[PDB]
């Protein structure tokens, strides 16, 4: 009935690639988690839906593979690992939806967070299906429906509150740099009854990231101030030598979990590497491992 999991990003790889050097990436990936010590302590892999058309971010963005083609691959060079996906819902169109996601839970899927994007439909004709009615409408097809949770965000429990009312078996917060969620879950549980699972982000931030900015980015929100606080983190983060950036990371791992694990939600773990995958990132996400692990 929970997930209780630990997960790992997996992005799918550019549609140029070729099935050859995609396994050749899926190789290195299983390399660098035994390496890590990772290798018997993810159980699943979170594949990201599509966006087609670039939103403004700092890297390249070239077309991917759908969900479907890279699980396959994954299911090769990863046969221990789960699977877990995101779908975007506002375009599809209840019908459409209901073969996507069938297709999805057919395929070995094991739970999907169902994603939103805002739309004009002054014209726009053709309703897409918001995240919310689809928590509903595919109740009998998807056992863990998922939800995007960002504590920093104005109105978050109202909003949040309303998913749960609506459905929603888990949340994936955006990435955390900051220990918002502990504030944000404590008051959504004085406030409220739902007690869903709650899949935590942390995101690996490498140097690169003083010069291209791709996570700033990835958690930007106009006058917040909370946020403003998370990006300041990044860039210090980013600008720090491996040691103290290994601290600061996992020192913020620790407060999150202190602050989190006995409020009454389930926790699961949500590792993210958004400039790709590599043995730092791995070691980072071991050493939160070792801190704590569900179980």
């Amino acid at each position: 009935m929970t997930l209780n999991t630990v997960a790992l990003e997996l992005v799918p790889s550019n549609l140029d690639l070729g099935t050859a050097h995609a396994l050749a990436e899926l190789q290195k990936v299983r390399k660098l988690a035994v390496d890590a010590g990772l290798d018997g302590r993810i159980r699943h892999i979170m594949i990201p839906g599509m966006i087609e058309e670039d939103d403004g971010r700092p890297v390249e963005m070239k077309p991917k593979l759908d969900v479907l083609d890279y699980w396959e691959l994954v299911q090769r060079e990863l046969p221990d690992v789960r699977g877990l996906c995101t779908q975007v819902t506002s375009f599809l169109g209840e019908r459409s939806l209901r073969r996507r996601l069938t297709a999805l839970i057919q395929h070995g899927f094991e739970g999907i967070a169902f994603v939103g994007v805002p739309r004009t439909m002054t014209d726009g004709e053709g309703a897409g299906v918001a995240p919310t009615d689809a928590l509903s409408t595919f109740s009998h097809l998807v056992k863990h429906r998922g939800v995007i949770l960002i504590p920093t965000r104005d109105d978050e429990l109202s909003r949040f509150g309303f998913k749960c009312k609506e459905g929603a078996t888990f949340g994936m917060t955006q990435l955390l740099y900051s220990d918002a969620i502990v504030n944000f879950l404590t008051e959504f549980s004085r406030n409220t009854d739902h007690r869903p699972e709650i899949l935590l982000s942390f995101g690996f931030v490498p140097k690169m990231e003083s010069e291209v900015g791709l996570i700033d980015w990835l958690i930007q929100d106009p006058d917040n101030g909370a946020v403003a606080t998370e990006q300041q983190f990044v860039r210090r983060l980013a600008a720090s030598e491996p040691a103290q950036k290994r601290a600061q990371m996992l020192d913020l791992y620790k407060r999150v979990i202190d602050g989190v694990i006995d409020l009454g939600f389930p926790v699961s773990l949500h590792f993210e590497a958004p400039y790709g995958v590599s043995a730092p990132a791995f070691e980072t996400f071991a050493a939160m491992l070792d801190y704590w692990a569900p179980d």
